[PDB]
């Protein structure tokens, strides 16, 4: 029953291990044996969970019996019992039990991820939940437009469930859930997978059907949602057929959005931005719509907003946002975590919102390239002296601005070098002249760039001389920002972990080609094989040996 001190200490080590360590079949046996003293420790759940053959329906009835015993565990913990590596239906109701004591500002972190896990649920509890063909025949964009006249619940009951009680989390599982169906890839490799995912939909829209007048009019303006995204779709494809320059291109883009009558896209009634739903908006101001350079042909469009507001997004017809989309919801959920512990680095999560994996929305942040600073105002302090001036300020220009600055630089380096971004250049740098610092174009993550030998640390002589230098008092605080930065986001590890190892299935590019060694890829970033102390030497270590390098060119 109760094991000595020297055994006490043995499963202590096991019990802080790192999540991809794994335990060795006497180390499992150990832990097996001493599972009742174990159930006072909550972190060793999820060593214990680990120890179980789920082939084996004793030992399987034998686990789920201390479940119902155990500490109950942590909001984070429970993402990792919705994972690929649990689908015994008792264990993934105790994870849904554990998230309904979670509030829906933290299930809506998740829900990216919480949407993937329907993937390792039962598809036929999903099936058998809609009340009285070809997939193909039904369209996923067609289920919402066409409407027809304690361990309870299992996932896609309980997302649904919150979903009717609060109408942002609707919006995000509905477009979440519809990227889902329109997946190729799924589709052709896992129809029965695509199936179940069109089941969510029908169920959704069943439910929310059968709620009351407020939950009947959360179903209108998503189906009012999909009706303008697919205009909006219809004239993009117009303006990429459209032959000649992009002035003739823009000429076009503009005339058809004018065009009420035929596109109804200038003039709607009030309807949730697919983007940011807590923002309502009254169309597409004509006039100021316009292609990018790129060669995608993406489009800048101003919505008009339910205040008076101008709401700018790039609207990309052609390509697939899913990426950028998890690479900026992971860089909102490590910004909040470091404003959860009093560090507001001034990032710039913007909002990426994927309404297909054809096509989907970014949010505009007004900004200019580090590179365009240059060929311009010939460095990053003339630039903020031009827009930034002040005598006392630090070489001549604001504290505000300079502090901004220092706080993004830190915060950037470190998220950047644990989500090893890669294709770092000047045109994906960008910089606001208020002094927000921070990265675009998510399309190198985990460690893959275009060009071989990439560094570990994207730092770079314009960034440091923005500083004014490496002998500042602003260079100290951007290192003693960095290290603590690190310390507090190895800190959320599991959380960060977790949250990956349900993107393995995800068909996100740069995860799909090793989606086995993608969480470790990650987890290698934290250095949890240091302590705090050691870690605070070993980040010192990359900025030294990353400025060195960048000075010897
Ligand atoms: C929404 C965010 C934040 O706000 C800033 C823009 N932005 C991005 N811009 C972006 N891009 C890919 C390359 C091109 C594009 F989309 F046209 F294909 N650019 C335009 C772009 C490129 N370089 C500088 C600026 Cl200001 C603007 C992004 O992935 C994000």
């Amino acid at each position: 029953l109760k094991p000595n001190a020297a055994t006490r200490d043995q499963l202590n080590i096991i019990v802080s291990y790192p999540p991809t360590k794994q335990l060795t079949y006497e180390e499992q046996d150990l832990v097996w044996k001493f599972r009742y003293y174990l159930t006072n420790q909550e972190k060793a759940l999820t060593k214990f969970l680990k120890c179980v053959n789920w082939d084996l329906p004793q030992e399987a009835k034998q686990a789920l019996e201390l479940l119902g015993k155990w500490k109950p565990m942590d909001v984070e913990d429970s993402l990792e019992l919705l994972s690929s590596h649990y689908t015994n239906p008792t264990v993934r109701r105790y994870a849904v039990a554990r998230l309904r004591q979670a509030d829906d500002e933290d299930l809506l972190m998740y829900l990216l991820q919480l949407v993937q896990a329907l993937k390792y649920e039962n598809f036929d509890d999903i099936k058998n939940g809609l009340e009285p063909i070809n997939s193909a025949e039904i369209d996923s964009s067609q289920i919402i437009t066409s409407p027809l006249p304690n361990l309870e619940q299992d996932l896609c009951t309980f997302l649904i469930s919150r979903a009717c009680k609060n109408s942002t989390l609707a919006n995000y599982l509905y477009w979440y859930v519809i990227v889902e169906c329109e997946d190729q890839d799924t589709q052709q490799r896992d129809p029965k997978t695509h199936e179940m995912y069109l089941n969510v939909m029908r169920r959704f829209s069943q439910a929310l059907l059968k709620g009351d007048k407020s939950v009947r009019v959360m179903r209108s303006l998503l189906a009012a949602q999909q009706t303008f995204v697919d205009r909006l779709v219809h004239l993009m494809k117009a303006v990429q057929r459209e032959s000649g320059n992009r002035k003739k291109k823009n000429e076009r883009l503009q005339a058809l959005l004018g065009d009420n009558e035929k596109m109804n896209l200038s003039d709607v009634e009030l309807i949730p931005l697919p983007l940011e739903p807590q923002v309502k908006i009254r169309g597409i101001i004509p006039e100021t719509a316009t292609l990018f350079k790129s060669a995608l042909m993406p489009a800048q469009l101003f919505f008009k907003t339910e205040d008076g507001g101008k709401y700018p997004v790039i609207f990309k017809h052609g390509d697939d946002l899913r990426q950028d989309q998890l690479i900026l919801q992971i860089i909102s959920l490590m910004d909040k975590l470091l404003r959860k512990e009093n560090l507001d680095l001034k990032l710039t999560p913007y909002k990426v919102l994927a309404t297909s994996t054809k096509h989907g929305f970014m949010q505009f942040i007004q900004s200019v390239p580090v590179a365009e600073v240059l060929d311009t105002e010939g460095s990053i302090q003339n630039f903020f002296r031009k827009y930034a001036p002040s005598e006392n300020g630090p070489n001549g220009i604001s504290a505000e601005v300079m502090d901004t600055y220092v706080k993004s630089c830190a915060g950037y380096c470190v998220i950047t070098y644990i989500l090893g971004v890669g294709d770092r250049h000047l045109d994906n740098l960008l910089l606001t002249k208020t002094g927000k610092l921070f990265h675009i174009d998510f399309g190198y993550i985990l460690g893959r760039d275009p060009k071989p030998l990439p560094p570990p640390m994207k730092l770079n002589k314009e960034m440091v001389e923005g500083m004014g230098g490496t002998q500042s008092e602003q260079y100290q605080e951007f290192r003693k920002q960095c290290y603590t930065a690190f310390l507090h986001l190895r800190r959320y590890s599991n959380l960060i972990l977790n949250l990956f190892s349900l993107m393995v299935d995800a068909n996100i590019p740069d995860i799909a080609l090793e989606p086995d060694k993608t969480v470790k890829k990650v987890q290698d970033k934290f250095r949890l094989d240091l302590s705090d102390e050691e870690a605070v030497h070993y980040m010192q270590s990359l900025i030294d040996e990353s400025v060195h390098a960048l000075f010897a060119a």
